[PDB]
């Protein structure tokens, strides 16, 4: 085994030693949900006796053993199978039985990314990825409603979504709001999302920011001849409040497929998440995830990566969740941390941290799968007659601090177009407003698209030309 | 101003400018949310421009000041008003008409914890404390249901309700969980809480865990001639099932007051807190907070304190919320930190770390708030006939690690007996079982009421002296 | 010529992805009928409404693909009266083309009456019998039971 | 282990050791019906072969092993762990995930004395006793009206 290891082993208590099987046949069979952790000790506890705390609390057990203990119990034990002592990494096996039914995904977390990490015998405790089984990925939801789907209803193909933010952050009335939208739309930007916050504030009622809108990209549509979309804030105190705005917009008269719902899924919850996806489910659920920091910052040794987020977001059923700008704007912070996020929820084979997915449901064995993912990289729409063969993709929403004089830039480390980019400041400051600041977007991307330099297609595009002045001046 | 402040100010933008002012008149005039962060900023800004930076991201703002800003919209602006920079703090204040009305607390978590966590121009950003004013007070719910009214219930007063989590933490069956619930409460226990990720797992299903739990409670009342409570985990996968979950024991038919609604606050949601709140206002709300660590844990500069979240469970209108042990258990981590914010949520006026806190609703200067905080100081009953006076009591649950043998030290360092204990290891792993472990308990508490050693009051009680042997060796 | 069918195997252990793919297989390959193998029913890791939802999925492409109609025998036994009609209703508005799908009982271990309440709540679906639990009646190493004959027969009269 | 034991087990096919743990750590850890069957085996297989193929054709597999076998498959295979040769009695544990949920007790039948009653390869098969562990009874009703109910009705005792 290793002496370290044997003596790592000689160390553990009859309760710690239920919790570690560094000889486990086979963690990739189905029974488990595979996880790895940073995890550095806080004193007292070695290495791998606090691993088997970690394991014991994230799973059947708890600080000494109980007289309530079962055989039955021991079978759904969460258990320490590999480390990695120079890296300081921990993996751990989950039984899936663990998890409650109906495919609840806030329960999950509660266990892997709960209790422990308020843990006193840990210095550090970050999950940095997970994998899911087929066996466990078929009790789930996944996405119903996809880019895909967007991309049909938009006529938008072979290049990013682009889009904006509604700004200023707060202040705006539900008038001046739709204003915002029709001059990003007219001026040929595809996708408006409400900022995170703008909800039912006494100056911008709901109920006349939903109408307005709806009128706006009307009068979008019949200009510029092409479908635009608008993704509503409906975060909410309460379940019956969210839905009684999901169904303001329902049966306000959009035409299907121009309306989506923004979710604050950190601070509104996983549950609103999984609500809205099952009760909504052709309708593309955006998630927005403020607050998410405290859990995946570089400088937080406790928490959760930014790959595990957009991995539990595709679980759930998210049409689409934010992914960062690989630290190309004003969040942190980079290629390796957000485009692995990206390919993970966007591809159906990814490599992505520590732990391969390939999103099937069934076995990524068989010839109809191995063509599935071939497909997948020759950029062809799979899953529309198979759906039982695998999850559907969660789209990245790449937004924060971006121009466009930043998008070439993004596109080269994200290694493809399949994503919506949402530009707020990078739109709304340009020299001559909104409607400017969506041409010189749109001017960036059909300049990246023929392969030529901005600089060079700015000479007879103006709205490029002043941004590229404005944004580096 | 001062030749170093002056300097700061001169530093500033002009769209920085507008999210500072030191020289703020009345922050307390009931305008403003009033926020102090612990924060360092990250390389190319001054302690100034990253507070302006901060203050236009948690309010109206973005990176770069827009064309369709409006001289309305910048009346809504947070504005930097105080600094101490030997201390790294920020005093920002955030105007309340900011916030989504119907009582939202997601939307204000999403401004002052959202996206400005994420932003690469700090290195840490700690929210430490906030000042609710009477006038937003009033805007939320706050609880209904308190500690008050389920003591009344049981008939304990005077000391703390001595409470178990059931434990395996998953593997039991739901004849297994309800033959531990019947056995702590006949050995002399008040109170029984689920583990929080149990629910409706294949082998318990929550319908039979239900029906057997009403059946061990009547049984153990009849015993005892002694009423019981019992928290149930509520937290499902989505609105839908959690309804059916709760409506499920309200028709078991438990006797009025028996059950409570537990609802793992952070992975489920503030949506889901708010539901229960407004959808079972009779009935105590249980917040547990698994996944908090992220923000709450002190090894991470980012995210917010505990008295930060414990306020805006008690304005969200949690009966209780989990606090901690002040260290004396397994989490993390003092007094300083833990005792602090269970003060904030069991008086009516409190310290705190920085704003002083009187929860009332009407003026704290009328004679009728001060008699009030008087008689709650002297552990009276408020707010049962004059409750439009002031926002309830959110009780502090103590659980995490502690035996009979940690009793007495957490209450030396609470300074009171208002609170709820949880004890599961410090039960189920007593040498006698469950009902010994509770007995053990019971001896503990009134050991500490009486006034005695619990190794002196252990002389002639068996299950503390087994307690005493067992929990310090 | 003889109606081509196969059991989707293993017996028990797929998820109700899994049991598609193995129907999509082959009913492409040129097969023309797939049955439930008779234990194959809401076990936790094979959610049955899943189930019905995937075979409804697999089985259009099959028929699309190959240019034939195609037929599932869905193995319909439950823990009571109830619980079954609730497994019928849940095919019967799934909704798969009339023809295209029959119900399987294991008349031995479930009854007499199920296969009798079946073929008259549902007299214009395929009853398909499987007979699991025969052999202590027909085995010829027991001198006590019935036939074959006997057994066959009488599922013909009901 | 034991030379009768070490060759029985020696002779068994990829696909019988799969359904065969002589070694089995804790039969009664809740996760297993128990049995115990009467089994004589029908010429050309030995004890433990039969013993095996019966285990198969009771739980997860079938004659031949399967290509759409999977690893999570596996986990619900009977196991035989226990033999009385002298006895002729053969001891299977089976895993209660494979039985249709619901506490269906028709399906339980299915399985443990289905298929395996009409089989080539055994001249006797009795099932003699089963177990239920604690954490299976949780799952079935159980009766609800009792005979000390009809006592108090009819006022009959002792
Ligand atoms: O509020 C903002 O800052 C944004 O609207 C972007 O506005 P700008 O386009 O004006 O920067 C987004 O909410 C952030 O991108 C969220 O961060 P992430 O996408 O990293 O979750
Ligand atoms: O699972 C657990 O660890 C507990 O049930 C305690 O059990 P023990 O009594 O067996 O430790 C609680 O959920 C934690 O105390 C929560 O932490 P906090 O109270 O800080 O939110
Ligand atoms: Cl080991
Ligand atoms: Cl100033
Ligand atoms: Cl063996
Ligand atoms: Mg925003
Ligand atoms: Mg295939
Ligand atoms: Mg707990
Ligand atoms: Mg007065
Ligand atoms: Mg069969």
């Amino acid at each position: 085994m290793s002496l370290i290891y044997e003596d790592l082993v000689k160390s553990l208590d009859s309760k710690q030693q239920a919790y570690v099987d560094l000889k486990l046949p086979d963690p990739t069979n189905g029974e488990f949900l595979l996880a790895v952790f940073h995890m550095i000790p806080g004193g007292d506890l070695n290495v791998l006796q606090a691993a088997a705390e970690i394991a014991a609390e994230s799973s059947t057990g708890t600080n000494i053993k109980v007289s309530t203990e079962t055989a039955f119990s021991r079978t759904m034990n969460a258990r320490v199978y590999q480390l990695d002592l120079e890296r300081e990494l921990v993996w751990i096996a989950y039984p899936w039985r663990l998890f409650d039914r109906g495919g609840n995904v806030q329960n999950i977390l509660t266990y892997i990314i709960g209790n422990i990490l308020g843990m006193k015998e840990i210095q550090a405790l970050k999950l940095m990825d997970i994998w899911f089984p087929p066996s466990m990925l078929e009790q789930y939801d996944g996405p119903s409603y996809t880019v895909d789907d967007m991309r049909k209803y938009l006529d938008v193909y072979d290049r990013p979504i682009l889009g904006t933010i509604v700004k200023p952050k707060m202040g705006l009335t539900s008038a001046e709001y739709a204003e915002v939208c029709y001059d990003f739309w007219v001026g040929g930007g595809d996708f408006v999302k409400n900022d995170e916050p703008q909800a039912n504030q006494d100056f911008c009622p709901y109920e006349k920011m939903v109408a307005h809108v709806k009128e706006a990209m009307d009068k979008a549509v019949k200009e510029t001849g092409q479908k635009k979309v608008h993704s509503f804030n409906v975060s909410a105190a309460d379940f019956d409040t969210m839905i009684e705005r999901c169904e303001m917009i329902t049966n306000a008269g959009f035409e299907p497929g121009s309306y989506a719902f923004l979710i604050d899924g950190i601070t509104a919850g996983w549950m609103a998440v999984q609500t809205l996806r099952r009760r909504y489910p052709d309708v593309f659920l955006h998630f927005h995830r403020a607050a998410h920091g405290a859990f995946t910052r570089q400088e937080n040794p406790i928490g959760f990566s930014v790959l595990v987020l957009s991995k539990f977001a595709r679980l759930a059923g998210a049409s689409g969740i934010h992914t960062g700008t690989a630290g190309i704007g004003k969040m942190k912070g980079t290629p390796a941390e957000d485009v692995v996020a990206a390919h993970s929820i966007q591809y159906l084979k990814s490599p992505g941290h520590f732990f391969e997915q390939t999103w099937s449901k069934i076995m990524d064995t068989d010839k109809d799968v191995i063509n599935l993912v071939n497909e997948d990289l020759a950029h062809h729409v799979i899953l529309e007659d198979d759906s039982w063969r695998a999850m559907k993709k969660c789209c990245p929403i790449v937004s924060g601090g971006l121009n466009p004089v930043k998008l070439k830039p993004f596109i080269d480390v994200m290694e493809n177009v399949d994503f919506i980019t949402t530009m707020g400041s990078g739109v709304h400051s340009h020299p001559g407003g909104t409607q400017s600041g969506a041409k010189a977007l749109v001017q960036a991307c059909d300049a990246y698209l023929q392969g030529m330099d901005i600089e060079e297609y700015a000479k007879d595009h103006k709205e490029l030309a002043e941004a590229i002045e404005f944004y580096l001046n």
